[PDB]
């Protein structure tokens, strides 16, 4: 049913659901971007700490190329 | 807007726990754990109406149905 259960905070998906439930409880036209930004930022931050700042190693671990990683970091002013 | 307090703090903690347990698919791995529940919640909110769900998410209907298919939710 679900891809993996290695991300736990108690799956991370449950935290996403609760956040959305509380979000809906309080019109929208950018919910995907809203969520994507909220998840990419901490992901990039944690991956860069794990690879001690090595951008190539972070891209490899993420499964994306260096240019894509640079673009994302840039987007969040993490460059 | 997304809190549990902000959602990003839960993402960060989950990644800390995961790394301590240790890869070349971390992005898709995380995206799958976040997209599936988002798709579940929005489809639930709109009672399974793809047009309304896509409009709320800011993506076209074609992209929504592709994601749903990707995760075998269709």
């Amino acid at each position: 049913r679900v891809n993996s259960d290695v991300l736990t905070v108690k799956p991370l998906r449950d935290s996403v659901k609760q956040a959305l439930k509380n979000y809906f409880a309080q019109d929208v036209n950018d919910l995907y971007e809203l969520v994507l930004a909220e998840v990419e930022q901490p992901l990039l931050d944690m991956v860069m700490q794990y690879t001690r700042g090595n951008a190539t190693r972070a891209a490899l671990m993420m499964g994306i190329n260096r240019g894509t990683l640079r673009k994302k970091l840039k987007k969040y002013g993490m460059n």
